[PDB]
């Protein structure tokens, strides 16, 4: 069976439980990084050098890195209805899948930490309201992309590409700062309600 280790808390670690669920595939999960679960420990880091989360051990082979390892579950049990092969569309779905984790995730880095996270390194208030407008600046793009398609992030139609999108905006509507209205990731984010797996491992509350 597929092993999905990590704390279910995580937002890279909800990328990987969407997509189980989004691909119906049975799983069992171990909340590493974790109350008295610890990654830098030698068992954890024999499967991932990193100490990070999220994992999986599917068989014999070992993934880490969650947008690696989300588009591992969907080329290998089927899901081209989600990622799709051809080269333009897999590109379409691509581009926000990698620029979410180049981009959009560093943004938000600071305010995160201190606004939610309540980290005692993070108290500076001028590197907060920095964060901020960073990443405000990196949601209207966001905006941008959705009031041009009225749908979905890539295109007229859900794909791998929503899985970190929403539950990066998810993140952004649940953390405790100053936001313009942006209404076509409101619409979008309605939209989405009607998918199960969207309502259990993204917008659940948990920011």
């Amino acid at each position: 069976m597929l092993q999905i280790l990590g704390k279910p808390t995580s937002i890279n670690v909800r990328k990987v439980l969407w997509t189980c669920a989004e691909l119906g595939l049975a799983f069992e999960r171990e909340d590493w990084g974790a109350g008295f679960r610890p990654t830098n420990v030698p068992e954890f880091l024999a499967l991932n050098p990193n100490a990070m989360v999220p994992v999986i051990r599917d068989g014999d082979f070992v993934l880490w890195e969650s947008n690696s390892i989300i588009r591992y579950l969907a080329g290998r049990y089927g899901g081209e209805w989600l990622y799709p092969a051809d080269a333009r569309e897999r590109a379409r779905c691509d581009q926000w899948i990698d620029w979410q984790a180049s981009e959009l995730n560093r943004s938000w880095s600071y305010a995160f930490l201190a606004l939610v996270r309540q980290s005692p390194a993070h108290r500076d208030a001028q590197q907060i309201e920095a964060s901020r407008a960073n990443w405000a600046k990196h949601m209207a793009i966001v905006e941008g992309q959705l009031q041009r398609t009225g749908a979905f992030i890539a295109g007229d139609a859900f794909s791998l590409a929503d899985i970190p999108i929403a539950l990066s905006i998810n993140r952004w509507l649940e953390t405790p700062i100053a936001r313009d209205d942006l209404p076509a990731v409101d619409a979008y984010m309605t939209r989405l309600a009607s998918r199960d797996a969207y309502r259990e491992y993204c917008r659940n509350g948990t920011p």
